[PDB]
């Protein structure tokens, strides 16, 4: 028993880890193959990134003027280009220990591990969720640019993150690993005006249905609603609007408890207009939305890898 | 910037994780060097964890009685013993993956972090505290047991935890590396009442301070107080006496943020008798108490 947020084993990753380094600019890169990815303001001065010309800045710098580091071993470049936002380094070596893995597109609202890095060695992993507005809430100091998010499907580790920038709100912004932007936002140093953000409604459900299954059932009412008055005081509160598709994706766990969508829905209603009186669900005194359905099963049924 | 619940990477302990087998039971197992560590109740049908014999039990028990599997190879094992609450199998086989490692009984207060097994291979990674009355509230389910607790200094794996099992209460108990349970627990299925828990206290003062330098100040008010006077409130809402040794540990953070450890004090003190008012504090709406001092400063620093 018990629910806890639970980041994916790091091992596969770990080991893909390097460090770049570009002039003053240290930061993170993924060794893959014979290719290393990482963010392409790494050949950015301070002073470039007000308003850089990558193009105009790619064509000056040189294989030698890239510094690879995978622990006590130097990787020799014989290659740069840039796709989209990430720079990809081609090295002489390929890295013995590339697992299986695929390049993916997340959509707002799923959720991964990021492994935290700085100066291309591992610092510790968290899961987050892809916030509506295409930022999160993450742990990113000085040089923690470059570091990955990703998730295991199976025995295969899908890369679907890499950090790039800190918004002055203090959120995060990045890329997925063909280099393009989660969001409306760009690798310049400039105000950037993050979406209105909303709170991710099916996964804050999938959560009550994870308390339910670990004996906190306090919050279960004798009412019921429709998609419809629901998504009316969802609204209200800036929450996601609830699909169909929602419903449908919340029906194992449905099944599971012998407690309709519906149903939960009605209870989220009334926790939202009345707030929480001061008790926890779960052992948090506000509503969690960083888990999926997809992983409130994958924890209660203790799949692996 | 931002404040996350970090968990060390598990890349070191996934390859010491492997798959115990006895009879029926088939649970998790820590493998350094050419010994696996794994919980004796391996050796207990669901009957026998009502009252176990466990030296009646293993006597009964031989080497080939025992099915350990690394992934996809078997390990063939060439003794046994029993130290404490855990059995050490011997095998004719070296991890080649094994790290640099330490067993360490970790103090109530601490944190590490928990790779959550089942039938010897990883399913995820979370950071927790060890509870003032020595239980952790945790994600353990059937065959989770033999799972480890670990804290990493640099290349490093210092062991603090193994998961034998889950209380009445729903929270769980386990022991150190050498086979002794954290608390008064044991390795039966019976009633067991855990201490009255506390609030770390000491672990709330550091995220609070990391509150202040992410920019999450509302908390701060123009009191102060003393260690006697402060001690007094918090007997009252079950929180750890704060001491001198817990004071010095908040030097560095203190110093950072310029706010002295008997002013912040005296912010938790107003928070304790007033509450939060409905407000977070970096996006909490309770006050946590699973970071201790020197997780604050790892995190706040870069460290590797």
């Amino acid at each position: 028993s018990g629910f806890r947020k639970m980041a994916f084993p790091s091992g596969k990753v770990e080991g893909c880890m390097v460090q770049v380094t570009c002039g003053t600019t240290t930061l993170n890169g993924l060794w893959l193959d014979d290719v290393v990815y990482c963010p392409r303001h790494v050949i950015c001065t301070s002073e470039d990134m007000l308003n850089p010309n990558y193009e105009d800045l790619l064509i000056r710098k040189s294989n030698h003027n890239f510094l690879v580091q995978a622990g006590n071993v130097q990787l020799r470049v014989i290659g740069h280009s840039m796709q989209n936002c990430v720079l990809k380094l081609k090295v002489d070596t390929a890295n013995p220990k590339t697992p299986k893995y695929k390049f993916v597109r997340i959509q707002p609202g799923q959720t991964f591990s990021v492994l935290a890095c700085y100066n291309g060695s591992p610092s510790g992993v968290y899961q987050c969720a892809m916030r509506p507005n295409f930022t999160i809430k993450g742990s990113f100091l000085n040089g923690s640019c470059g570091s990955v998010g990703f998730n295991i499907d199976y025995d295969c580790v899908s890369f679907c993150y890499m950090h790039h920038m800190q918004l002055p709100t203090g959120v995060h912004a990045g890329t997925d690993l063909e280099g393009n932007f989660y969001g409306p936002f760009v690798d310049r140093q400039t105000a950037q005006a993050a979406g209105t953000d909303t709170t991710i409604t099916v996964n804050v459900l999938a959560w009550l249905y994870a308390a339910v299954i670990n004996g906190d059932r306090w919050f279960l009412n004798r009412f019921t609603t429709t998609l419809n008055d629901f998504n009316l005081v969802a609204m209200k509160y800036n929450y996601e609007p609830l699909t169909q598709d929602h419903v449908d994706i919340l029906g194992p766990l449905s099944a599971q408890t012998g407690i309709a969508v519906l149903d939960m829905c009605a209870s989220l209603k009334e926790l939202l207009q009345n707030g929480m009186n001061g008790r926890t669900i779960l052992g948090s005194a506000l509503l969690e939305d960083e888990f999926t359905p997809f992983d409130v099963v994958r924890q209660c049924s203790g799949v692996t890898f």
